[PDB]
Order: C-alpha cells, then structure tokens, then sequence
C-alpha cells in the first residue's frame, strides 16, 4: 500500500481530502455536550389539589396514583412528595437505557386508571406527566426597563404569550413560571354575603351560570324545512372578558325589587392564578421561566431553539419589557469545549515549530503537521458513525491522541531522513526502504496499544460511559494514524522531503541550526557512550527500579482518587429555607439580605441575581426561597478566590449568620445525577403502618445516634420539613342535621373562602384563562375570622360556622415523603474526613437496625448506584496487562522479549503522580485516561528500541550489547522529537486559566510530569530491560 | 401459628406484598389469589325499613361523614401584609 | 353539536391547544374552529420522527386536557390520528 | 406538494388585537400584494369571511323575577334549536346514539323562538320573547390559529417569470408594514422550501468537489479532471 500510494501522490491527496471533507462535514452535524448522558431517566407525575392539606393531597391523590404504578418496564425506585400547598410529586426513575419515551407512555398508561378515582378538583387542575431533568437548563427573566409594568403584569404577559410556545419547543420537558398567569380573581366579603343571605356555593351557581358560553344552533339548521332562504349561527351567552362583566352578574333581586351583583358582595380584579411566587432580577420586579431539559435532548441545540423562539417574540413586546439571561449551563458548555478545540490548534502550531527544529526544512516540517489534522478530523467521522457526540472527553480524547498520532508520522519521516543520511539514496527509493522495515511494527505496534484504551470501554454503568468516550475516540484516532502512515506520510516523504547526501548530518549548516546538529551529533554520542557504561552495570539500575516501582506504588496508595473535578461554570444557585409555618413576608427579608451580600460584597464577581420567593427545587410556597448567580466572564475574576468555590463558601459563611433559616451557597456538581464525592442518600421506611408520628421518632433516634459518630459521619439531617401547628376544625354532623345545613354547603363554603375554588374559564383578551373564587385576605387571616362565615339553612336563615363546628390546635407534616409507595423520610449525609462512603453506609445499615420495630430503610439516588457493581479497574487492567504481554508475544515471536517492553510502564507513572501529588490534583479520570497515553508512547518507544535491536541480531547477526547500542543510537532523535512535541503541545493545558481549566490542568500535568520521566528514563531503562531480559532466557 | 384467616392473610399480601412485587424488575402482571380488605357495611332491610332509610341514605351519609375535606389555610396567599401566622386548616378526615 | 366557531376556539381549541407541551420534534400547530361545530387540530413534526410516538406523546397531553372540555364535548369523544388525504380507492355505495 | 411557485402565508396576532383587527391587517396585506401584480400572483386568504349571526340575549333579571332558571333556558334553546346528544340506545345488536332536536318547522326563523316555553318554578309556562332581546351581528363561522396565536391563511404564488423565494420576499416586506402586533410566519411548502433551499448550495458544491477529486485519484493529476468536468452543459442544453 506504501508502494501504490509513493508512485501516486494526488491519490493519497485525494484520501486525505476525503477524510478531511467527511471529518469537516461531521464537526457542523455532530452533537454537542458537556459529557455524554448517563444519568437514569426520571417521570415525574405532579398533580395540584388548591386547599388541600399534605394528608388530603396524600390519602385522595398521591396513594391512588402509585397504587396504579405497577407493570412499567425499568423502573428502578418511585419516590413521592405530598406537600401541604396541595401538590404531589412522583418521581419514578428508570434504568440507565431505558427509552423516555416509552417509560412516559407506560407511566402515563397506568395514571389514566387513576385519574377517576382521583377529585374533580385535582383532575381540573391538569394532572401532567414529564421526562426532564430535575435541575434547570437556563432561565430565561423578562423585565420592564421603563417600570410601566409590575411584576403580576409581566408574569401574565410571559404566562399569556410566551410560556406556551417554549413549552413546544423540542427538548424542552418542563417550563416553569416564576410567576402566574392572571385569572378573575372574585374575592368574597363575609359580611356582605351574610347580608344578602349569601354563601360563597351561591356565587359559584351564578359565576356558572352567566360566565357560560352556549351553544344555541342556527336558523334554517339541517335538516331544514323546503323554501328555507336564511342560516345564521344562533350566538347567545359568550365568556364575560372584563373584571367589569363578572362586577354585573346579578346573584338575587330582592323582595323589593332592587338588584344584588358580584360585586355588591366581593371584590373582583385581575390577578394571579395563585400569589405563591414572586421574582426579582438584580432587586427590580421580574418574571420568566425555569426551563428544564427534557431527558437525552441536546442542552446546546434545545437552548439554541428557546432563543429562536424568544426572537419572534421580542417584536411584538409592549414597552419596555426586556428578556435578560440571569442564569444559562449552555455558554460554559459551548466556551469550556471551544478553549479544549483552541488548545488542539496550538499543539499542532507547538508541533510544527519542534518538528522545524529537528527536520530544519519547511516542506519536511509539515509532513507530520499535515498528518495529525487529517487523523483528528477523520476521528469526528468516526465518531458519527458511531453515534458519538463532540463533548468535552471525545474533545480530550483528540488532545491525547495527537501525541500517538505525530508518533506515527515522525517514526515514518525521522527513519526515511536517517536511511537518506546513512546511504544518500533519494527520496523515493529512501521512502520505500524505510516503510520497507517499519509498516509491520507501526500495525503490529497499533493492535498492542488497542489493547490499552479498549478495556477501558467495558467498565459498567454511568462511570463506565465516560470512559468508553476516551477508548473509542484514541482508539479510532490509531486506527487512522496508522492507516494515513501507509497511505499518505509515505507518498509525503517521496515527494517533499529534499534529498540529503550520504553522511549530511546537518553540521555543514550556518547560524543556529549549524550549533544545534553539531550539539546533538556529540549528544547521540555521549548518549550512546553513556549507555555503552550503563549495560557493564545492569545490577547497579536493577535495584535503581525497584526503588522507582516502591516509590511509585507510594505516590499511587497516598494520591486521593476522584472522578470529574468541580468545575466553574459562570453560575451557581443559593437556597433559603425557613421552618415551616415561616411566611411568604420573612422568606423575602432574608431572600433581600442573600440578593444584597451578591450585589454588594461580591459586586467584582457576581454580574445577577435572580431570586425567587415561594420556589426552592421546585415551588414550596411561603418558608422556601432560591437565588439563581450568575457570574461575570472567568477573565474579569482571576485568582482562585474568585471562583465559584471560594465565593459560594465565603457567602455560606456570611448566610450562617441568618437566624430562623437555612441558606446554602452551592456549585452544581460535575454531574448532578452522581450526587456529592463522599455524600449518601439514606430513606427510612414505614413497613408496618406505623405512623408518620412514629416514623418521625424513628428517624430522631436515628439522626441522634448518627451525631454519636462524627469519626464516621458528617452533617447527617433529614430532607424534609417539620410538623407545624395546623388548624383542626371538627363539623357537628347531628348540630348541622339539626338547623338544616348540608355538609356539602357547609364544606364548599369553607374550601372556596379558604382555600379558594376554580369555578369555570373566561376569556382575557382573547386568551382562556380561570375564574376563581376566595375570600379577600382580610378575611382568613386570623381563627375568629372562621365565625364571620355564614351557611344558608334548608329553612333559609343564616347559620354561621361558629354554631355548627368546633377547633383546636395541632401538628401534622406540611411535607408527607412516601419511597416505593410506603411512607419515608430521606435522610441525607457524607462520610467524615478519611473514612470512605461505603464504611459510612455501614455504620448507618447498622444504626438503622437497632431502630423500633416496622421501621426499615433503602439506599436512593448517588447510594443506589454505589452498591450496585463497582471497583472493577483491576479486573479490566488486569486483562489489559495479559493482551498487552500477548500481543507483544505475537509482534517478537518470544514469550520473554514482552517484558523488556512492560517493565517501561513504571517510568510515566512515577512523573504523573509526581506532578499530580505536587500540584495537588487526584487520581481522576483525566489523570487516568492521560496515563494510558503516556504510558501508550512510552510503550510505542520500547517496541521499536527492542524490534531494531532484535532485527539487528536476527537479520545482521550483530551482537547482543552491539545491536541495543546501535538501536537505541537510531531510536534516541524520533523519541525526543514526539517528547518535546507532546510535552509543549500540553503547555497549554497545564497553564490554562478560564472556562473549564479544572479539567485541562488535570489532563495536562499527569501527561507531561510522566512524559518527562517516562523520557529521561526509558532511553536508558529500555537497553537495561532488553540486555537483563535476553541474558536471563536464551 | 393459626392466628391469621384466609382473609387476613390475602389483606395483608395485598397491601404490604403485591404493589413492591408488581414493580420489581422483570416482573409483569400480578394476579392476587384472594381479595384485600374494604370497609364492609352489610345493610339489614328490616332495620332500614324500621326507620324508614334506603341503602341510598346509607351512601349520601358515608361519603358526607367519610370526606377528605380541601380546607385551605389561614395566612395563605396573597396574604394581608404583616401576617407572622401561616396554617393549614385541617376539616373532615377519612374514618380509618 | 350546535356550537359557533367561537364557543368551539374558547371551549375546546384553546384548551386543548395550551396542554400540547412536552411533546418531542414539533415543527408548528394549526387548528380550525368553525360553525358547523368541529375543532381539527394538526401537529405536523420533523421528517424522520416516529409517527406512533408523535401520535401516542399527543393523545396523552389531550388525555389529561379532557376534563377541562365541555361534557358534550366530552360525550362526542375527541379523535386523535396519523393526518393522510391519500386514500388507496374510494368504496361508493349509492340506491338506484 | 401544492404548487412550485405558491407560497403558504400564516398573518397571526401576537398581541390579542381580536379577529376583527386581524381581518383589518389582513385586507391591508391583500390590498398592498395586489398593487405588485408583476411580484405576486392570485395573492388571496386559505379562509371564511364574516357572515351574519343571530345574537339573542337572555335577560338575566326577567329570568329570576319569572322564577325561569337559566340552565332550563340554555338547556331548552341548545337542545331544541341546535341539537343533544343524550345517550346510547341498541339497535340491532350495534350502540347508536340518541338525539333529541326541534322538529325542523319550529327551529327555523327568530319568529320561532317565542314558541318555545320554559317551566318557572311556579309551574307557569314562559314563552322565550318574555325574558330575550335579540340583534344581528357579523362573526367568523371558520377562526384559523397558528402555533396557539390567532392567525389567517394567505395563499398566492411567484408571478410569471419570478422565482418562489422573491415573492416570499416582497410579502415579508408588505407584511413588516402592517399594524403593531400583527406578526406573520411561512408554513407547509414555504417551511420546507426555507428549509430544503437553504442546503442546495452545499451539495451542489460537495458533489463538484468529490466528483473532481475522484477524476483526479483516476487520472493522477488536478489539471485533466476539468476535460471530462466540462462535458456537463453539452447534456444539459439538449434537454432545456
Ligand atoms: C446534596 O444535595 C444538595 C444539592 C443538590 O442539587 C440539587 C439541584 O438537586 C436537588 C435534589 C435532587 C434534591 O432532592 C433537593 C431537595 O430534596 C431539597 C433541596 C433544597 O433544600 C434541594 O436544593 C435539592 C436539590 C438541589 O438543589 N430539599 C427540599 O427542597 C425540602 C423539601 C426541604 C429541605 C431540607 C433541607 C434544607 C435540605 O436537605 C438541606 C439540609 C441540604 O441537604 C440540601 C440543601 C442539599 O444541599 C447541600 C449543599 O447540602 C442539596 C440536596
Ligand atoms: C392548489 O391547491 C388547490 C387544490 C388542492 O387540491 C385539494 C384536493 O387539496 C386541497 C388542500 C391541500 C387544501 O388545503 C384545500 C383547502 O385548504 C381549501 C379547499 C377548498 O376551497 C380545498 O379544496 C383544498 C384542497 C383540495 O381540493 N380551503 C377551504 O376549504 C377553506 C376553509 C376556504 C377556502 C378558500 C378559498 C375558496 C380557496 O383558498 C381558493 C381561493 C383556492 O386557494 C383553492 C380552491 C385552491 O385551488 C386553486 C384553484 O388554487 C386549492 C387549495
Ligand atoms: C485542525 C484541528 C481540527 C480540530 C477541529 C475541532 C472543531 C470542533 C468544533 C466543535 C464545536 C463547534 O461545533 C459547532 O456545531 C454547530 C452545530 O450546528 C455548527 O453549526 C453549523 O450549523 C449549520 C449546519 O448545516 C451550518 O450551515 C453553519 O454554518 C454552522 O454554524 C457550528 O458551526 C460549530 O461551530
Ligand atoms: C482475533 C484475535 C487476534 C489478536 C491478535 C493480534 C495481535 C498480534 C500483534 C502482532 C502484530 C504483527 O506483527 C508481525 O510480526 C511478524 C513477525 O512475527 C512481522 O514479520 C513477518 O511478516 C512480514 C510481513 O511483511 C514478513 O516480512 C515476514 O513474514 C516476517 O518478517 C510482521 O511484519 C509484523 O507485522
Ligand atoms: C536522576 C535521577 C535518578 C535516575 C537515574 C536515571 C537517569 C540516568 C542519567 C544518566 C546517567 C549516565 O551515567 C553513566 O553511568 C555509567 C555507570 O553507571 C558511566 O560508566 C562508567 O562506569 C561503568 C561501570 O563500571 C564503566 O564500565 C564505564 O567505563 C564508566 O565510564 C557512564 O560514563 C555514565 O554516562
Ligand atoms: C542558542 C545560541 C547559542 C550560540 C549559537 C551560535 C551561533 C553561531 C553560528 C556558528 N558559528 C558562527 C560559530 O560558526
Ligand atoms: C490541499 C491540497 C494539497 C495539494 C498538494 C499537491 C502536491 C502534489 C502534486 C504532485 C505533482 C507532481
Ligand atoms: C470496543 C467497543 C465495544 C463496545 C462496548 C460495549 C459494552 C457496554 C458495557 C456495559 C456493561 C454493563
């Protein structure tokens, strides 16, 4: 193939163009992700009950409804949130490659057998099923510069003519409006109702009745009569549209004739759906929508559409509202994959000044520049094919892969220069010669180093994902590398190397250059010198490894190990929570005291704040609150204590200060799905119908005995709020029998004042919007108001509440858990400072069992997924180590040559944990992934030292000490031209600051550290492996 | 140890056994060999008779005295501006 | 039955219109509401997309958007299917 | 597939203006397209005009003073005058549906509707003219949205001699031109044509590039390539 492609240069052009074209052509069509998608698929059933209590909402909704979950394929656990503003919350998350699609229709399926046992109310409310992500993608805030609308104005217009269309918009699973829609608002007076000898059932008959829309037929309607000349549409009660039509609805004409209207007996105006959330952008009024990502779509291109979106919008605007962007994951996303695509370019800039310092011909120097575009661009075809996605670790991957890919081409243009320097041939026949005797070695070679980074494609579940990016990416890359070796690099060299005279080592050369060849001709050959004394040692470097092997397995034991580092991603979030019972008025004062410290004492670092009253994870109304942070660029804030980590500790250390409440300043981790580094996530059970009384004990004892063990555990506290004083009120069945009050009057009366009533819809500038009725705030504030309440009798006098009902104070939950369909309480923690996960865990399976009877427990989330199958790098390596010995076996034809090639793999690790340790990095999968690279060269190096020595004792019949010298003498220039190669082109990586550097410094500092050693070693390890090795077997 | 009847076992299957087993892994339909518990109220005519009540009496005062009652809150939103009490209001419960 | 354009749009096309979220690969929505007292909403979708999945993700959101339509409405049913105006004959069936 | 030329115009309401504003803006759009006869063709809305209705209004007050309930009142004119559908009834082993109408005699003409009497709770029967007042109005009998907004079907194509996308271009024009809030948007064909139009460049360019690329592998060389690439217009003149 060689041979075919040096008689046609234009062809092998050809290929490469083709390649490059499909590579180029890929690159605009492929996806782009931050990581590709690991964490489980979750559906969430949320339904609403408006006045319901956590129980109510429990025992009539959330009981129903996971009775009828049963039979849906995947599903992994079910959690449930019964909460006391009147929604309900079930979570069922599915195994990781399970179809969203169908775990919704399934789901979904099985809710429809619910849903009429479920209230009219809760029905009415809308009951959705969503497959999102439980975290926010972006929020998008509107705003009026002007201040001509308030924040009820813009939270209407964005619910009335924006939220509907996002909604729509593909990957788009959950919209969120901070904020509501209008509806007619008929807030009820008591006083005023009694008076007319009213109840709040007769407003709603009469709302019925006069806000309905009829369909009345037509004239001359089908089937009409013979000699019929007219048909006109019968048009009679329509939707009232105004607070002024609602005002008119006549509820009675009196005994003298006179009228009582709506609004004679409440007061109507446009307002809020419900008055639970309330936004502020930067400290001004404010709306907009928390969009979540719907589960395996594309954050980059689903964000992109949203803005497309918005744009159609803009135009039609009133005056002065304006979309801003306090709070977006894509931008790091798109910035943090755009420096790792700057960092590629530079490399292969680094490159080509290395290669011109070596090669000292313009044309030569870009024979391996040319060669590594071609393979990376032909890796992104690849990718395609297989359904990959340009994210950050298939990114990393073409990084790492440079390093085997400029190997490939210089090994191919170095041996073709040398054979021109030793015999004069020119560079046809030279070319020839030299693919001659490598293009077995560089295939051979290709198939040992897959048997590295392949393994690492079979690890399990969500860990395993992101390492099968790197594996399939490198492996790909050398697939093409060696490929473009025999097809393209050598019809390069044919052409464009320029013909060297026989013993032209340079040295001839004038200025720079001419000092350079002449330093490294002297060099080679004190190398060689140097290594000829090295080899009459042997047992002085034998015990000098064994003490690199002990030093590195103490580096590699004291190294903490983690998975993906903390990035700073230009945002984070902060949650205020108050206790229960805490009002909307004292979640605002300290959501002002958390907005203000980011607007003043981090004024240099933070750009906005948009914060949120009434919503948390999700809306919590009242005693919850969140803060969405964002950032100003990386550039504007350098210096580490002006990162997200520094700043959200030192906002978490002023927010301790808050008396009666909660306030967290966290950075969204790596992956969110994977939960904290050392945390887990703990749920106690009901088994036996205990109680939520008895639960709640249970889980005190627990959270009592946890505190009895800080050398085990750290921070364990529940997930969930406290028992609140609630108002019991009990209805005298016989005393209502007795004066003629219906309980449905009695119940319909106290629910639509209290806890309001959805009546009907009605049409608000053309948009269908609620009615709803409740009493004005005045009247259900305080207990004695309950008394001002009067229910009609059969007899027809006005009974108030007072006569017929008794209360008292008592506690209930505001928030009832429910885990696998069986009351719960999560319980979350992390292992203290030493101790491991999986010994925390232990201690917490242990205290759980000591706990009363008919209480158990259940690992959930980040536990789930820790007790199921891990620890399996020494199984992979294991086999990797095996297949690597095996394959080298097959290249030598030798079963203890192998080992002068395996004893190199030391000699990169020592200098990786050594620059990690020093740097303070860990064992993660960027330090990892980057050691099979270094590794892999320092692997590639020793095959073609032993191979040349070996050929040289077999095809030339040298000697044993004559052909290592003689090898290593041919093999020292290639080796220090990929080495400075490699190590300059992650220079980059290692001095990288800004949008995500955590993981280039992590990447670049494992590599170059053992690049260093894996160099200054190996040139003078590998002879001492080979001599010991075929000395020792012969 | 002959301390729980057919009946008493099925209720107890169908209530703490069946729903965790119909949701395990690989598990489809589940078929209940037996019934779970429901509250029994076994009319007798004559005394329906005696003081004049059908079995349509018998289900309005069930559903009326057997609510789930939607109550709402005191302090609830939008609230009168200085309110320092927010409560549920907790009616009619499910008999149990 | 008996319905104007109007009451049909305020009663059934908004409503039904304002719950089609969630629903993947959505190009554009149209909808006619007329006096012979018929809704017909289409959904086109991108080329490529299972029509069985644009389908079922669409009767689902109508599903639970079912108790907020008029019970004569309700009553009649609402039709949800694959739209085609290519037929492969057309059966007359005609009394001479 | 419609027509080549045509175009599929969607003028939609993005400011709740109401019908009568949206048919206003879109008689202004029809009104300005046609003074370009030489741009757009046949420039006309895929829709239904106004028509006259009969708008009856039931006087609350009179009702109640009657003792007349409304939902006896709207239950007798929607039952009587536009058709129920009650229940289901076998006929032969197959369920059908029960309907209860006017005969037809008694549901034509608003003289017809004082014939129709409700029960007061007093048991006396109200004729309709007692409690209702009725007038003639205009009203759609066919209210187009598009993307949940309100919107008006606009039909019209290239005029001879003018390509699809030009047309297009004018009507977005005219349409940038009309009152606030009223918005416009392409659908069916003109989505698609957007869409299908602005990929036409890149294969036609991928296609020349791979085509002389392989002629250059066959041939090894860049120059001879063109000798053959040259051919493509002497096939093409023959069929034009
Ligand atoms: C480790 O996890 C953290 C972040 C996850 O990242 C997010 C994006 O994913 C979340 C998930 C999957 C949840 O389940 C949450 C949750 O249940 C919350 C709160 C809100 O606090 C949350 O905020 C989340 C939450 C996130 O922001 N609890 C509630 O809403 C309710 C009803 C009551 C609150 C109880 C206390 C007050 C809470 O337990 C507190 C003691 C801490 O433990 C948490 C605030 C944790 O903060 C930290 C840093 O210790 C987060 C769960
Ligand atoms: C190119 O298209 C043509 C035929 C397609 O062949 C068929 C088989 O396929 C059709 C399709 C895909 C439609 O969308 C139709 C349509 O929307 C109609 C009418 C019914 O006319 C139709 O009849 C069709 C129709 C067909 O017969 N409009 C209506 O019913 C409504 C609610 C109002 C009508 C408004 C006017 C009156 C109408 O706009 C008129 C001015 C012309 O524009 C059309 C009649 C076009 O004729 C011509 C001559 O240019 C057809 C769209
Ligand atoms: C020699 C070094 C080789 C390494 C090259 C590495 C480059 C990798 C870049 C990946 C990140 C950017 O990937 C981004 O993807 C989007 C996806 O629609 C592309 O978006 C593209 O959309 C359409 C597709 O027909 C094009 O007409 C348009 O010109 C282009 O903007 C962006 O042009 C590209 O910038
Ligand atoms: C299904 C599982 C299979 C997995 C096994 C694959 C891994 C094996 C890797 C070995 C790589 C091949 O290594 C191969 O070794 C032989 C000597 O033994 C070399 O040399 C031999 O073949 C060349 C081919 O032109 C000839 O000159 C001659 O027959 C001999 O010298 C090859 O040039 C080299 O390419
Ligand atoms: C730097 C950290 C520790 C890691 C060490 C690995 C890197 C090695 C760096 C290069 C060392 C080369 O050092 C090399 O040592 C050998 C002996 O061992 C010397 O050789 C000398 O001793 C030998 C042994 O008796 C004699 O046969 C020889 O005639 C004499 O010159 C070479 O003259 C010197 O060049
Ligand atoms: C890094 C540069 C160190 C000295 C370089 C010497 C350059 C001089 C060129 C050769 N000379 C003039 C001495 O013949
Ligand atoms: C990007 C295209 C590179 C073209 C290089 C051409 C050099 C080979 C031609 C040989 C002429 C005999
Ligand atoms: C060389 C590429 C092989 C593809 C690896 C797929 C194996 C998936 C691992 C799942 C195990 C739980």
């Amino acid at each position: 193939m060689p041979n075919f492609f040096i008689d046609r240069p234009i062809f092998a052009w050809v290929i490469a163009i083709i390649i490059m074209l499909a590579g180029g052509l890929a690159i605009l069509k492929l996806p782009v992700a931050q990581y590709p998608t690991i964490a489980p698929p979750a559906v969430t059933i949320s339904a609403s009950y408006p006045g319901a209590d956590a129980k109510t909402v429990q025992d009539t909704v959330t009981q129903v409804i996971e009775q009828n979950m049963n039979g849906i394929d995947n599903l992994m656990y079910m959690s449930s949130n019964s909460d006391s503003t009147g929604t309900v919350q079930i979570t069922l998350t599915f195994e990781s490659g399970t179809d969203a699609d169908i775990a919704q229709v399934q789901v979904q399926n099985k809710l429809q057998l619910a849903m009429p046992l479920l209230p009219q109310e809760v029905q009415q409310q809308g009951v959705s099923v969503e497959k999102s992500s439980s975290s926010f993608l972006m929020v998008v805030g509107v705003i009026n510069t002007d201040g001509t609308m308030t924040q009820e104005d813009i939270s209407d217009y964005v619910a009335a003519n924006m939220k509907d269309a996002i909604s729509r918009t593909s990957g788009v699973g959950d919209v969120q409006l901070f904020g509501s829609q209008y509806a007619m608002r008929i807030w009820m007076n008591p006083n005023e109702l009694n008076k007319f000898q009213l109840t709040p059932v007769d407003v709603i008959t009469a709302i019925k009745a006069q806000n309905a829309q009829v369909a009345a037929g037509q004239l001359g309607g089908t089937p009409p009569v013979k000699g019929q000349q007219l048909n006109a549409s019968i048009i009679a009660q329509t939707r009232l549209t105004s607070t002024e039509e609602f005002g008119k609805i006549l509820l009675k004409v009196n005994q003298d004739g006179s009228r009582v209207l709506l609004r004679d007996v409440a007061k109507i105006e446009l307002g809020g759906e419900n008055y639970d959330i309330i936004a502020e952008f930067n400290g001004q009024p404010a709306s907009g929508l928390g969009i979540k990502l719907a589960t395996g779509a594309n954050a980059l291109d689903t964000a992109a559409a949203i803005r497309a979106e918005l744009a159609k919008m803009e135009p039609f605007f009133p005056s002065g509202l304006k979309i801003v962007y306090p709070y977006d994951t894509t931008p790091f996303v798109k910035i943090s994959i755009h420096e790792v695509v700057k960092t590629l370019v530079e490399a292969i800039i680094l490159v080509f000044l290395v290669m011109y310092l070596f090669l000292q011909n313009f044309r030569a120097t870009l024979i391996p520049t040319i060669a590594v575009p071609v393979v990376l661009l032909g890796t992104f075809a690849v990718l395609a094919a297989f359904g990959f996605s340009i994210n950050t670790l298939t990114m990393f991957g073409m990084v790492l892969a440079i390093g085997l890919l400029v190997d490939d081409a210089i090994v191919v243009v170095e041996n073709v220069e040398r054979v021109m320097a030793e015999e004069g041939l020119p560079p046809k026949e030279a070319t020839r010669k030299s693919m001659g005797q490598i293009q077995g070695a560089l295939v051979g070679i290709a198939m040992v180093l897959s048997a590295v980074f392949v393994p690492m494609a079979f690890f399990g579940g969500s860990t395993g994902a992101i390492y099968r990016q790197f594996s399939i990416t490198i492996v790909s890359a050398m697939a093409l590398s060696v490929l473009v070796a025999l097809i393209l690099t050598p019809a390069l060299c044919a052409t464009m190397l320029k013909p060297i005279a026989k013993g032209d080592h340079g040295e001839g050369k004038k200025g720079f250059f001419g000092w350079f060849n002449r330093m490294f001709e002297k060099s080679t050959h004190h190398y060689t010198d140097s290594v000829g004394g090295i080899l009459r040692s042997t047992g002085r470097y034998l015990v000098l490894y064994l003490i690199i092997v002990v030093g590195m397995a103490y580096l590699f034991v004291r190294l903490p190990s983690s998975f993906l580092p903390d990035e700073d991603q230009g945002v984070f979030m902060t949650m205020v929570q108050l206790p229960a019972g805490a009002t909307q008025e004292r979640t605002q004062k300290v959501l002002n005291e958390v907005t203000h410290y980011y607007l003043t004492k981090e004024k240099n670092n933070v750009e906005s704040v948009f914060a949120v009253n009434g919503f948390g994870f999700a809306p919590r109304p009242q005693n919850t609150g969140i803060a969405f942070v964002s950032l100003k660029d990386w550039a504007d804030r350098p210096g580490e204590e002006n990162k997200v980590e520094a700043i959200t500790m030192r906002a978490t250390r002023a927010f301790s200060q808050i008396k009666d409440a909660m306030v967290f300043a966290f950075n969204l981790p790596a992956i969110v799905e994977l939960g904290t580094a050392t945390g887990f996530d703990f749920e106690l059970i009901d088994q036996a119908g205990l109680g939520h009384e008895k639960l709640t004990q249970a889980r005190n004892q627990l959270l009592a005995e946890a505190a009895k063990h800080p050398d085990m555990l750290t921070s364990v506290r529940p997930n969930g709020l406290e028992d609140t004083p609630q108002f019991k009120i009990d209805i005298d069945q016989e005393k209502a029998q007795a004066l003629g009050v219906s309980i449905n009057d009695i119940n319909t009366t106290l629910g639509a004042a209290w806890g309001g009533s959805y009546v009907n819809d009605f049409i608000d500038r053309g948009r269908v919007k609620k009615v709803y009725v409740m009493s004005e705030a005045k009247y259900r504030m305080l207990p004695d108001d309950i008394g001002d309440w009067y229910v009609r009798a059969a007899d027809g006098q006005m009974v108030p509440f007072s006569a017929f009902s008794s209360s008292r104070w008592e506690y209930g939950s505001p928030r009832l858990e429910r885990y696998n369909g069986l009351p719960s309480m999560e319980i979350l923690g992390q292992a203290a400072p030493g101790k491991s996960t999986g010994e925390a865990m232990e201690l917490m399976e242990q205290l759980a069992s000591k706990l009363p009877t008919g209480v158990g427990y259940d690992w959930t989330g980040m536990s789930y997924q820790e007790r199921l199958s891990g620890n399996q790098a020494p199984s992979l390596y294991a086999i990797s180590l095996i297949v690597v010995f095996l394959c080298l076996a097959a290249l030598y034809e030798s079963w203890s040559i192998p080992f002068s090639v395996m004893l190199v793999v030391p000699l990169g690790v020592i200098g990786a944990l050594l620059a990690a340790t020093f740097r303070g990095l860990t064992n993660d999968v960027y330090f990892q992934v980057g050691l099979l690279t270094t590794i892999g060269l320092s692997a590639k190096n020793a095959i073609l030292i032993v191979e040349f020595a070996k050929d040289l004792m077999d095809k030339e019949g040298k000697g044993l000490i004559e052909a290592t010298l003689d090898a290593v003498r041919m093999r020292l220039r290639p080796i220090l031209m990929t080495s400075l190669a490699f190590i300059l082109g992650v220079m980059p990586l290692v001095i990288s600051t800004g949008a995500g550097s955590g993981a280039q410094n992590a990447v670049g500092t494992g590599v170059m550290g053992g690049m260093v050693t894996a160099t200054v070693l190996a040139i003078f390890f590998v002879p001492v492996f080979f001599v010991v090795v075929r000395r020792r077997f012969s």
